């Protein structure tokens, strides 16, 4: 595990994990789409990644690329950032409630660590409550990365976004209701020491958009009874743990850090998207590379700044976990 202990180092700074996350694929693609007529091509997916990479993992401990597109970018990234690279294909079959995961055809953890990555990144979609049968091919699946990631000596980030098969939309007032617990039991699931995680990478236990005080429509939450949700979430794993943003903004992300820290949620830092480099697409689509540059540098600095000063006074070091 001393190779391992040395990986989880070269992702990190003093034991809290400030990450940047660009490993979006289909998402990146909707957005992109937006701001022109054509179709998102392969050069410019791999050239916006590239200047995330080349201009923010200067403020990052590390930064998570798909081999998809993401390779140029991660051979561009800062001296001094760490580089995960995801192992799942992209999305989910929503013609079906399963969402079985899948690895990339012709990846494994081995050519994962050969194109340089310290950690091998795997998202999987978990309803707790779910059809028992997906559920043990699932947990089989899991079982299977968690050991080659040991054999291979590299870390084994899993990512799990929790669902409801019964409901669509998880932005919705139903799944809210219910988020907690999906969130929480999958990580008690993951947490055994037979899927050799690592890092569980999750969602906060609430959507705060439905919380007194955050809440512009429908309350369904007391304040209380959502740092009662982060204190459950923390005693849910001993693993190190970390928050993905999702597609919220920088500036809700960073209240609900503060919020989780106050609540007593013991993070171990973050690995955030969308929050912080959304804003270079249209500006990338519309006006192009320099233009996204100076967009990068000015605005995408500022927000990812704002974010390690968030993290400076709210993240836990992962060091007090092993």
């Amino acid at each position: 595990t001393e190779n391992k202990r040395k990986s989880m180092e070269k992702l990190s700074v003093d034991g809290v994990i400030s990450a940047l996350a660009f490993d979006q694929r289909g998402a990146l693609k909707r957005m992109m789409a937006q701001h022109q007529t054509k179709e998102p091509t392969v050069e410019q997916i791999e050239e916006l990644k590239s200047l995330v990479s080349e201009e923010l993992t200067p403020f990052a401990s590390s930064i998570l690329l798909d081999p998809e597109y993401g390779l140029p970018a991660s051979r561009v990234r800062s001296e001094e950032a760490g580089l995960l690279l995801a192992y799942e294909k992209t999305g989910y079959d929503a013609t079906t409630t399963s969402r079985l995961p899948d690895c990339l055809d012709v990846w494994s953890a081995k050519r994962i660590k050969e194109a340089g990555a310290e950690a091998v990144k795997f998202l999987l979609y978990y309803d707790i409550d779910g059809d028992q049968d997906v559920n043990e091919q699932k947990k089989a699946y899991i079982e299977r990365i968690g050991s080659e990631c040991r054999a291979e000596d590299i870390p084994f980030y899993l990512e799990i976004l929790t669902y409801d098969e019964k409901i669509a939309d998880n932005a919705s007032p139903e799944f809210a209701k219910v988020k907690a617990h999906k969130v929480n039991e999958a990580m008690k699931v993951f947490s055994k020491e037979r899927f050799g995680v690592d890092v569980l990478k999750v969602e906060v236990p609430v959507n705060m958009k439905f919380v007194e005080g955050f809440a512009d429509g429908e309350v369904l939450f007391t304040k209380e009874e959502a740092a009662q949700a982060f204190r459950d979430q923390e005693a849910s794993t001993d693993l190190p743990y970390i928050y993905l943003s999702a597609g919220v903004s920088a500036k809700l992300f960073q209240d609900t850090l503060v919020f989780a820290a106050e609540s007593g949620a013991k993070f171990n830092g973050v690995l955030c998207g969308r929050a912080t480099w959304a804003g270079s697409v249209k500006v990338y689509i519309e006006e192009g590379p320099q233009a996204a540059r100076e967009w990068l540098r000015t605005e995408g600095f500022k927000n990812i700044d704002e974010l390690n000063k968030v993290l400076d006074k709210t993240a836990s070091p992962w060091t007090e976990k092993m």
